[PDB]
């Protein structure tokens, strides 16, 4: 489209922390990571803004400029609100309606294609839900993802209920992206992501019982954090690549990881937001997360 482009059907769009010091533009990142789609994290709601900004103080405008230059090398850019820290737009606002404004006001910002729900905390599902049936009818070209903690015992957690929300209310639900990480009594490895994947499988069979094997699949993404995680255990080069070889063989929608700014080696074991605490080499995870998508089609030089 004259600004927005498309996304492959099988995409890898990995996180980046916009708030960080150390922020290169994203054209920048896609010449280094060698994807040129990403996942910008986060929306919050500021009190200095009584609206959503980045890391709920940054203005929400800042990175248009970074956006366009994105586009004009055929990149796009998936909208993320929430994420560990709160307070988040759908905790704050009073009405489904003003929670719906501020989704609305990020959209035509950044003429988003895909926003991002990420909810690592308590929320009122039902006021959501209510938000996205007027974001879905006033800007209908938009997809939704939902972003949200797993474990290999369970698939989803309270998540579950949020997605269970969502369809009975009639909201669109394009991607399910569990996040394969921090489970703190069993290690954040492949074979768990891979336990995590066949659990939110079946729960969305659950939910959705008309839907084909294919169809689940491609509703689902995963989403590992690099190298250490914040419970020590190590999701190591290995474990990127036979995940991703699952990934494939299984043709699900996306892959995602946390995250861009972290894909450099660092001191061993150290948790960071600017490395991952392994020794293998800048940008090593994200050209092999990017394999998952050459399967598919893409190439980018
Ligand atoms: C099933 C279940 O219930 N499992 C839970 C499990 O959820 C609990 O662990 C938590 O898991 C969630 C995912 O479910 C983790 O959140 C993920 O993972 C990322 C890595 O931890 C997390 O990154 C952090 O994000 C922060 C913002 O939200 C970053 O803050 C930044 O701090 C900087 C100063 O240090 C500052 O300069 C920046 O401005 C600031 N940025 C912003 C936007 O405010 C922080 O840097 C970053 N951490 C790192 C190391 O990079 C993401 O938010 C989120 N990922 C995605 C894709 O959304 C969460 O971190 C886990 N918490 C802990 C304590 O482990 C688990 C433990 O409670 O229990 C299980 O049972
Ligand atoms: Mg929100």
């Amino acid at each position: 489209g004259p600004n927005a482009n498309p996304i492959p059907e099988h995409f890898f769009a990995p996180y980046i922390d916009m708030s960080l010091s150390v922020h290169k533009p994203l054209v920048e990142y896609a010449k280094l990571t060698g994807t040129k789609y990403f996942t910008l994290a986060f929306i919050l709601y500021s009190s200095v803004y009584n609206g959503p900004a980045w890391a709920g103080s940054i203005p929400l405008e800042k990175f248009v400029d970074e956006v366009r230059e994105l586009r004009e090398i055929g990149g796009e850019v998936i909208i993320a609100f929430g994420g560990a820290v709160g307070p988040y737009l759908c905790q704050q606002a009073s009405t489904p309606e003003q929670l719906a404004e501020w989704y609305i006001k990020v959209i035509d910002t950044y003429n988003a294609t895909y926003l991002d729900f990420d909810i690592a905390a308590g929320i009122d599902a039902d006021k959501l839900a209510d938000a996205l049936l007027i974001v879905q009818r006033e800007r209908p070209w938009v997809k939704f993802s939902f972003t949200l903690p797993s474990d290999p015992g369970i698939g989803l957690a309270g998540g579950y209920g949020i997605i269970e929300t969502m369809a009975k209310k009639g909201v669109r639900v394009d991607r399910v992206n569990p996040m394969t990480m921090d489970y703190y009594w069993t290690p954040s490895n492949a074979e768990n992501a891979i336990k995590v994947a066949e659990n939110v499988f079946r729960q969305l069979k659950q939910i959705y019982p008309e839907k084909s094997d294919e169809e689940i699949w491609k509703m689902i993404g995963l989403t590992p954090m690099i190298g250490v995680n914040d419970d020590k255990s190590v999701f190591t080069l290995e474990d990127a690549q036979q995940l991703v070889d699952w990934a494939i063989q299984h043709k699900i929608g996306s892959l995602a990881f946390w995250s861009v700014d972290r894909d450099h080696p660092g001191p061993t074991g150290e948790v960071s937001p600017l490395h991952r605490g392994t020794n293998d080499p800048d940008w090593a995870f994200s050209h092999v997360f990017v394999k998952f998508m050459e399967a598919f089609g893409y190439t980018f030089s």
